[PDB]
């Protein structure tokens, strides 16, 4: 294929392609041999071992030291300490067991996931398809069953876009740093105890292995690419050799081009392995308190504990998940839900009903959600994500807004996170104060009870402080209500309380692009629609400067602006930062 393992050749590679941007919504699942004990967590295999630690504790309590009763007993099947025979071994509904991954998938589909799949390896050494390169395998051992390809094809069977996540590189990076030495090289291959050159090739070889055994959409990839410091107490790299990374992009992009498809890659994006040219960066959870370009994904959880099943486990609430489903995708990213079926293949029913309300949200509202892009300000109100370390999922009401709107950018959706007891709804961004002209607003419409229905909106008016829109009677209930806002000509540009707006013509009109206080490269100016060189004009908000740069990414000659409207010379901007005063 035309790729070359070189990151010029792979950055080539478009990260995020259209029907990706146009999914919003996919669904993975953390089960594995890692989730057989249903304790702690899914680094239960990692922290048995650990000394001194409550998981250590209770694995010596339950089946034995864990220099006799090592991890490996899990996948191989071994007695615990009061006699009962444990192991990894789902059983097919079908032969007459409780796992029925056909009924998992119906349930996924249902809940308007557009992209699915497994967990196909964590960090635990454990490859869940039919491995020739590793024998620490399900088909093996076991359910003697090919566990990702029977997800597979169920998903492709119910029209979903595959999703593969795969953690195979902290395996031999610290995830196993208190187990045994062994001397056994099967072991070896498990715990991550091979020569490092082979580990690397490994890691390869896996993701090789399996991308051409189910031809996944999507390949997800977990920490420790290259993320020095984040490996603990460890001593090495917290990586995978470079060469091997580029031999995986170029493969798989050269697969997707023999299959005829557009693929995708994601990393964590704190990690330095791959890049945001070719690959598309996966924020911890909770995602960007901003709107942050280029196109970018985030997971998420069900759990209000574990990512894997564990005895006592709590969940979060349906209307948090679609709080901020809509909150993400109004930041111009896709939010990878993840559930957790227990060890024996059961989605409990809490899940369920949580994966049915997000499902009878976007059945209902998905006009707002699916095939539409970021606005230029994602969202008004007091609720907001902090970033940084999560807490607790977003949880809106009637005083929170998220906006999103169409490809001809002509229509604005306007999504409320409760039913206001006023029956009002207040754009700011809309106001007078926000300099928007609203001569081009054709029609305000509220979405009904089924999609296609709509319930005219007739009074609204503008103030200073906002878009003051008058709600009719309010529709069968849900977990946020949406407002249709339908221009001529296109969606006028707002002015931020705080930041500015570029233009493409001279006087502060054409196509344009607000800007909250933050860093702009020119990355970020083309995706939102406006090429840098084809700034012409600028309007600075009151208590704002805007420094342009000629360079990139805020290199190169510089000039500061403050608070009004300026005009710019074509082509003489490439980066802009946008400051208070
Ligand atoms: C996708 O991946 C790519 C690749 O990894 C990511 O690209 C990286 O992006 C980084 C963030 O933009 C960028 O880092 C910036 O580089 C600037 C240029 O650096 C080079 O030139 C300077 C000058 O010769 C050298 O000193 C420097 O060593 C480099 O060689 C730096 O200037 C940036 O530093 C400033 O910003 C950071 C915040 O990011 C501050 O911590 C820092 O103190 C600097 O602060 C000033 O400028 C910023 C404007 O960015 C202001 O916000 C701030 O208030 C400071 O203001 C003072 O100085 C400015 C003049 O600079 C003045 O106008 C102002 O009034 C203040 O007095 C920063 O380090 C990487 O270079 C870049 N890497 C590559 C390979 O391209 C990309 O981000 C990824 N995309 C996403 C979406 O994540
Ligand atoms: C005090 O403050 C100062 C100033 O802030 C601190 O200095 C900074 O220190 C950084 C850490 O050393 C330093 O970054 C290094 O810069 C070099 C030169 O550009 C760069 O090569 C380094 O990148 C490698 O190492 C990091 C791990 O730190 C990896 O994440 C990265 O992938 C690179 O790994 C490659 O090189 C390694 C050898 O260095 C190999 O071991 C590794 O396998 C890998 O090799 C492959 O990739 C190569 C291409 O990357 C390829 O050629 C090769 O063949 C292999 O394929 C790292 O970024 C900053 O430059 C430095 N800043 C300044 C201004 O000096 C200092 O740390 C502070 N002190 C303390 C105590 O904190
Ligand atoms: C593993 O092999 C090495 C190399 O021969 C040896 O030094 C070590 O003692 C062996 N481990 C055990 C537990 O015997
Ligand atoms: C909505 O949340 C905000 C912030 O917590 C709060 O100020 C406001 O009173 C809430 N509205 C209702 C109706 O509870
Ligand atoms: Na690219």
């Amino acid at each position: 294929g035309p790729y070359e393992a070189t990151w010029e050749s792979t950055d080539k590679h478009n990260a995020a392609p259209e029907w990706y941007r146009d999914a919003k919504f996919g669904v993975y699942w953390h089960w594995g041999a890692f989730t057989t004990a249903q304790y702690a967590s899914e680094w239960y295999p990692r922290n048995m071992y650990e000394p001194d630690s409550d998981q250590r504790k209770h694995h010596t309590e339950t089946y034995g030291p864990p220099e006799e009763w090592g991890y490996e007993n899990f996948i191989k099947g071994a007695k615990d300490k009061k006699g009962n025979f444990v192991q990894f071994k789902p059983v097919l509904k079908s032969k007459g067991g409780e796992f029925d991954p056909e009924a998992i998938i119906k349930i996924v589909k249902g809940s308007g996931a557009r992209f699915a799949g497994p967990v196909a390896e964590h960090h635990d050494g454990f490859s869940m398809w039919d491995s020739k390169v590793n024998e620490w395998n399900p088909v093996n051992y076991g359910p003697k069953l090919d566990l990702v390809k029977l997800w597979a094809d169920l998903v492709r069977e119910n029209d979903m876009k595959l999703v593969i996540a795969m953690h195979q590189a902290y395996n031999y990076n610290g995830f196993f740093q208190w187990a045994p030495k062994t001397n056994d090289t099967s072991l070896q291959k498990l715990l991550g105890q091979l020569p490092r050159d082979e580990e690397d090739q490994l890691w390869f070889d896996k993701h090789r292995e399996m991308l051409d055994h189910v031809q996944p959409d999507i390949i997800w990839n977990d920490f420790s690419l290259d993320s020095p410091g984040e490996c603990g107490s460890f001593e090495g790299p917290c990586a995978v050799d470079e060469q091997k990374r580029l031999e995986f992009l170029a493969y798989y992009f050269n697969r997707g081009e023999e299959w005829g498809k557009e693929v995708v890659t994601t990393y964590k994006h704190h990690d330095h392995g791959f890049r945001n040219t070719s690959a598309v960066d996966d924020w911890e959870r909770g995602g960007p308190s901003n709107l942050v370009r280029p196109y970018w994904q985030t997971d998420d959880a069900i759990s209000a504990s574990s990512w894997s099943y564990t005895v006592g486990i709590k969940y979060y609430s349906s209307k948090a998940m679609v709080h901020s489903l809509l909150d993400r995708v109004s930041k111009n990213g896709n939010m990878l839900l993840n559930i957790s079926p227990m060890a024996n293949g059961v989605l409990p029913e809490e899940q369920i009903k949580v994966l049915n309300d997000i499902g009878d949200f976007l059945s209902r509202y998905g006009e707002a959600v699916y095939d539409t892009r970021a606005w230029d300000i994602y969202g008004e109100g007091p609720n907001q994500v902090e970033g940084g370390s999560f807490t607790a999922p977003l949880q809106g009401n009637s005083s929170d807004i998220r906006f999103t709107r169409n490809k001809e950018d002509d229509v604005l959706y306007v999504t409320v996170l409760g039913w206001p007891e006023d029956n009002l709804v207040s754009v700011k961004n809309l106001g007078s104060n926000a300099l928007v002209d609203l001569e081009s607003l054709k029609s305000v419409e509220l979405l009904g009870d089924k999609a296609g229905d709509y319930v005219k909106v007739s009074e609204w008016e503008q103030s200073k402080d906002a878009l003051d829109i008058t709600l009719p009677s309010q529709p069968a209930e849900s977990l946020a209500y949406v407002l249709k806002l339908t221009f001529d000509g296109g969606i006028p540009v707002p002015q931020p309380e705080r930041g500015a707006a570029v233009f493409s013509k001279a006087d502060a009109t054409g196509k344009g692009v607000a800007l909250a206080l933050g860093t702009f490269d020119t990355v970020f100016l083309t995706e939102a629609g406006l090429k840098p060189e084809e700034i012409r004009s600028i309007r600075v908000s009151d208590g704002t400067k805007a420094t342009l740069f000629s360079g990139f990414r805020f290199t190169g000659e510089s000039k500061e602006l403050s608070a009004g409207e300026h005009e710019v010379e074509d082509g003489s901007v490439g980066s802009i930062v946008v400051s208070k005063i």
